[PDB]
């Protein structure tokens, strides 16, 4: 008995909250799906990917781009792409500081590089440019800094003591770079960042230095967090107990099949557990913090741009990316790195439109809104307006289809009107109000009755599942998604389509 959008004047109050949900920045970002990483300083210009060797050389020496760094062309090529957001690195590893900082000497200023107007901060370059096209910023900066004096625990003369003893405190250094690039207008899209990434990546023979993650993390949010005026606290990688966008665990743009926002937090020990299986975190349905998957990967074999690294991945490397990824309720935060000339190598540019315009023509046309096609539902909640089962194909996030109170399950029939081809099936919960599906299955038929063939069974959907199969014809889709006793499934979005040929699999 399938239930449609027609003559539903129940009424009922909404299916309560999960205690754990996104904040505002969390969700907007697992709706965006798409990042870009920017890899950019010496390394681009000496053929390394851990600038470990430096040395004593001068900033002219290993930073010696001649031409104006192409912000525009990047930020343009990626908007165009569908990504919505750009994480630049302002310092790796290495220590060079790709703005004009008044912290250290190691940085662009010192370098000799100057733009058209003798200006010497890329970064300053790339926020203009990410500000003019509306374009989100993250600020990576490498906590392990292998230049910075500071780093470790150094009598005044630079010899080995320990910390009560130490004469110059990196945290205060890292702090005061924190403070300069968050504090500035002209850093970010229009003075803003919405994500800081600080991996503990670290050479093992490094030294020791202990961070003082509560300084930092009240730096950013009083720069860019609530504390500074915005709807949520800025996102942080790489900060332990204190993680809102965790590593997805593998750099192959690859999450585990049923992938949850969730992790373990332990803010007294400064401790998380996102539940390691495999190769990726999965996190944990009685996760206890909102911690969005992000899932970063190479666009060629290394994340800096040389002259043996300048190959992108084909259409089927990304494509399964994309699957794996933004299918399996994580973000694909892709890295595009520019050359030693301040541009990007056309090949790369256009891999990237070619991606773009592919995820742009699979999901041009949902095949369960197309003329004689219907969505209905096994039961509405309260036979009310509000969550009748037209509200899944609505391109609108906050109108989603649920069941009344004591139903914890529902099936979703999509009647496409004709035998179709298709190999993609899209399913979007409404995590606004918490991730809480644990059991999901797809099926098909020909025709309107007979035995289901099933497509696809799993655990979680989350801002996204893609289901994704071989060319397959069929009439009718049913969907079915439940959750655990005493609470309700939430579908914002459902859709069919077929893929094009480079995203087929
Ligand atoms: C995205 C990756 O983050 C890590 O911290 C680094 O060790 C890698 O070089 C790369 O920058
Ligand atoms: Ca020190
Ligand atoms: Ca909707
Ligand atoms: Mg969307
Ligand atoms: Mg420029
Ligand atoms: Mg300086
Ligand atoms: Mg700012």
């Amino acid at each position: 008995n399938w239930i449609g959008d027609e003559n539903l004047t129940g009424n009922a109050e909404a299916p309560a909250k999960d205690d754990v949900v996104p904040d505002k920045n969390q969700f907007r970002y697992q709706k965006e799906e798409l990042a870009a990483f920017c890899h950019f300083g010496p390394n681009t210009f000496n053929e390394i990917e851990w600038g470990e060797h430096y040395g004593n050389q001068k900033p002219s020496e290993i930073f010696t781009l001649k031409n104006d760094f192409d912000a525009e062309t990047l930020v343009k090529t990626l908007k165009d792409a569908g990504f919505k957001k750009l994480i630049v690195t302002a310092k790796h590893h290495d220590g060079f500081c790709i703005w004009d900082s008044e912290h250290t000497e190691y940085d662009v200023k010192a370098s000799g590089y100057k733009n058209k107007n003798g200006e010497s901060d890329i970064l300053a370059e790339i926020s203009k440019a990410c500000t003019d096209q509306n374009m989100d910023m993250g600020l990576y900066l490498s906590p392990w800094d292998i230049h910075e004096p500071s780093y470790g625990y150094k009598d005044e003369h630079g010899n080995p003591t320990t910390p009560d003893k130490d004469a110059k405190d990196y945290n205060e250094f890292y702090n005061n770079q924190l403070e300069e690039i968050l504090g500035n207008p002209k850093y970010g899209n229009d003075g803003h960042f919405v994500e800081v990434w600080m991996d503990g990546a670290k050479g093992s023979g490094a030294n020791a230095q202990e961070y003082d993650f509560k300084k930092w993390f009240k730096t950013i949010q009083d720069n860019e967090g609530k504390a500074a005026g915005y709807d949520a606290d800025c996102m942080l990688f790489g900060a332990e107990a204190y993680t809102t966008v965790r590593w997805i665990g593998n750099e192959l743009g690859i999450a585990g099949k049923d992938t949850w926002s969730k992790s373990k937090v332990d803010k007294d020990k400064n401790t998380i557990n996102s539940n390691k299986q495999g190769n990726a975190t999965v996190g944990f349905e009685d996760g206890d913090q909102w911690t969005v998957p992000e899932a970063d990967a190479r666009i060629t074999s290394g994340w800096f741009w040389g002259t043996k690294k300048n190959t992108p991945k084909t259409m089927e490397e990304l494509s399964d990316m994309y699957f794996n990824s933004v299918g399996h309720n994580a973000t694909l935060l892709l890295n595009v790195p520019p050359n030693n000339q301040g541009t990007v190598d056309k090949a790369i540019l256009d891999r990237v439109t070619e991606f773009g315009n592919n995820i742009k023509a699979t999901f041009k046309t949902n095949l369960a809104k197309a003329e004689g096609a219907s969505v209905k539902v096994s039961e509405v909640r309260g036979g009310a307006k509000e969550y009748k089962p037209g509200n899944m194909i609505d391109d609108n996030d906050e109108t989603y289809w649920a069941t009344s109170d004591g139903k914890k399950s529902g099936e979703i029939l999509i009647d496409l009107g004709k035998e179709t081809k298709f190999d993609v099936v899209s399913i979007e919960e409404a995590i606004q109000n918490g991730q809480r599906i644990n059991n999901y299955k797809v099926e098909y038929r020909n025709g309107d009755s007979g035995t289901w063939t099933l497509l696809e069974e799993g655990k979680t959907i989350g801002a996204k599942r893609l289901c994704r199969t071989s060319e397959t014809t069929a009439r009718q889709i049913k969907i079915t998604v439940g959750t655990c006793d005493g609470k309700v499934p939430m579908i914002s979005e459902i859709g069919v389509y077929k893929s094009t040929e480079d995203m087929e699999k």
